[PDB]
Formats: structure tokens, C-alpha cells, sequence
């Protein structure tokens, strides 16, 4: 059901048609602010309900730069609304599709946002397990934010020892995902393809990859550190910040520390939501600090995107 949710948002256009899940353009009535909202269908989701709400929980400890904000969770009796950060630029799919394949020098500057997101998602002690393009997104500036629930699939993304459902950690199949992204988003088309599930599969058991002829040396090189079939031999997220490769036009490690963390809440956002509420500080603070994401969460957080925009720090 939708009397709560519109109650604070006023619904515009559908931007993401999907299976499982519709997403939608939104104005957040109090503060004037767009955000996109993700609808999910709890009987469909069916038994993965328990799963999307502790990955819901999960988002909610991401705080990143490179990381889509979550501002409201709203469920109901069939229906949970995620209220998120719009990112107008579209997925990384689609860019990639309408320039065919990108320069190095692009690639580069993409694929540095790409670690960033994920090396800062493993330091909160997390693993993403579904990275490829439909799971990100261009903002206004072209700046990548990562997703998840974006939708043979993600298999041509999975690393060897994920597909056999065999023991595995979470940071190793995220590095090799970002390996076939890299490859990617240089040759704009997958290192290992195929009509069939079986087929594909044993090509990424196998490792074996064509090497088209424009790829520079050192990209193939980092290819082949990323894409080892051992996940003991693939590359580590220490060593992929700093790598020859990465810093090749940009002579400094990717920058994968939250930019934007919450440290104590900010005053003037406080002082805001207090004259609206009718409440003093002491006590609006008590109620910003339980962190339900409801809807004083998704205030508090749009009025904080406001004031780092240098606009007034006001509700309609
Ligand atoms: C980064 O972690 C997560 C991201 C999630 O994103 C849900 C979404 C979305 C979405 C879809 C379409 C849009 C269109 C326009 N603008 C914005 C849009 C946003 C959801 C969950 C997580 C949590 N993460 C899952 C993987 N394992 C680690 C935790």
C-alpha cells in the first residue's frame, strides 16, 4: 500500500522497469528534494524476503561518496519502499553500449570510483558479490554509484569458486568481478561468453580469454592478476589501491575513504528539524540518533544533501 509513502513523496515518472521491482522519480514533499524510490514486492521476494532485509540493513551502514544513500526504509503489508539518492546519468551499462568501448584514460578514471566504492564496502566488513554495470550508476557529474538489486545474467560476472557454490570469501569475488568489468568497460564486450549456461561456465573455469589487439601492455597485465581462476592468486584490494596501472595518469592511490562521514550530527540541519517539530535540541537529537530510516531520517539526510549544495537549510 501506498497512503504513507505518499503522505511524504509525490510520485513523477517510472525510470527502472524490472521483474521483481519498479523504481520510480520522487519528491520528497518537506524538503523540495529528488530522490528515487525502489518498490519491492514482499510476495513476489517470497522467501528472499529475510536476505533483501539484511542486505536493507547492510546499505544502512554505507556512508560513501561512490555509494548510493539510502534515506527511508517504509514497508507495508506487501510492498517495501526504498528511498535512495537519484542518479540521473543512468547505469554503466548503457554508457557503455552507446560509446561502444571506452578509452584507457576513461577507463582509468571510472574504474578508480569503481574500487573506491568497493575496497571502502569490504572495510565496513562487507562484500558486494554482484558487481557488474546494471549495478552502477552516473550521477549528475558522472560519478559512479554503486547499487545492488540491478538486474545468463550476472553469471558471466561470478568468480570460478562462487559459480561451484564451493567456500569462498566475499573481497575475492568482488576482485575478480571488477577484473571482467575492467575488461569490460576496455573491449566492450565479456572475456568469457557464451549461448548457454554450461558453456559459459566452463569457460570461466578454464580462465582463457581473447586479448583483443588495443589493449596497452599494463592492462593486460592487471587483467591477468584480477582474472585468476585461484582466488590465493588474484590480486588483493591492498594491492589493486596502489597499482602501477591505476596510478598510470593519476599518481596517487584510489582515494577509497569516506569523504562524507557522519561524525556528530550537524547542527544547522538540528536546529531546523527542531523550530518543524516543535521540539528542542536535546530531544530532536535523541530522536535523529536512533536511526530508524523512517521519515525523520530521510529529513534529516536531505537537509544535510541541502547544505552541502550551499542551499538554505529550510522545510517547505
Ligand atoms: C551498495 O549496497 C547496496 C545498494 C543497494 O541499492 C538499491 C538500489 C537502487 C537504485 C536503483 C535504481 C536507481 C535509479 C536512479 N537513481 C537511483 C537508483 C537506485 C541495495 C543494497 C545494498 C547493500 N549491499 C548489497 C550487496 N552486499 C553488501 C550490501
Amino acid at each position: 500500500d501506498y497512503d504513507e509513502l505518499l503522505k511524504y513523496y509525490e510520485l513523477h515518472e517510472t525510470i527502472g522497469t524490472g521483474g521483481f521491482a519498479k523504481v520510480k522519480l520522487a519528491c520528497h514533499i518537506l524538503t523540495g528534494e529528488m530522490v528515487a524510490i525502489k518498490i519491492m514486492d514482499k510476495n513476489t521476494l517470497g522467501s528472499d524476503l529475510p536476505r533483501i532485509k539484511t542486505e536493507i540493513e547492510a546499505l544502512k551502514n554505507l556512508r560513501h561518496q561512490h555509494i548510493c544513500q539510502l534515506y527511508h526504509v517504509l514497508e507495508t503489508a506487501n510492498k517495501i519502499f526504498m528511498v535512495l539518492e537519484y542518479c540521473p546519468g543512468g547505469e554503466l551499462f548503457d554508457y557503455i553500449i552507446s560509446q561502444d568501448r571506452l578509452s584507457e584514460e576513461e577507463t582509468r578514471v571510472v574504474f578508480r570510483q569503481i574500487v573506491s566504492a568497493v575496497a571502502y564496502v569490504h572495510s565496513q566488513g562487507y562484500a558486494h558479490r554482484d558487481l557488474k554495470p546494471e549495478n552502477l550508476l552516473f550521477d549528475e557529474y558522472h560519478k559512479l554509484k554503486l547499487i545492488d538489486f540491478g538486474l545468463c545474467g550476472s553469471l558471466a560476472y561470478a568468480a570460478p569458486e562462487l559459480i561451484q557454490g564451493k567456500s569462498y570469501l566475499g573481497s575475492e569475488a568482488d576482485v575478480w568481478s571488477m577484473g571482467i568489468l575492467l575488461y569490460v568497460l576496455m573491449c566492450g564486450f565479456l572475456p568469457f561468453d557464451d549461448d548457454t549456461a554450461a558453456a559459459l561456465v566452463a569457460k570461466i573455469m578454464r580462465g582463457k580469454y581473447d586479448v583483443p589487439k588495443w589493449l596497452s601492455p599494463s592492462s593486460i597485465l592487471l587483467l591477468q592478476q584480477m582474472l585468476q581462476v585461484d582466488p590465493k592468486k588474484r590480486i588483493s584490494m591492498k594491492n589493486l589501491l596502489n597499482h602501477p596501472w591505476i596510478m598510470q595518469d593519476y599518481n596517487y592511490p584510489v582515494e577509497w575513504q569516506s569523504k562524507n562521514p557522519f561524525i556528530h550530527l550537524d547542527d544547522d540541519c538540528v536546529t531546523e528539524l527542531s523550530v518543524h517539530h516543535r521540539n528542542n535540541r536535546q530531544t530532536m537529537e535523541d530522536l535523529i540518533s536512533l536511526w530508524q530510516y523512517d521519515h525523520l531520517t530521510a529529513t534529516y539526510l536531505l537537509l544535510l544533501a541541502k547544505k552541502a549544495r550551499g542551499k538554505p537549510v529550510r522545510l517547505r
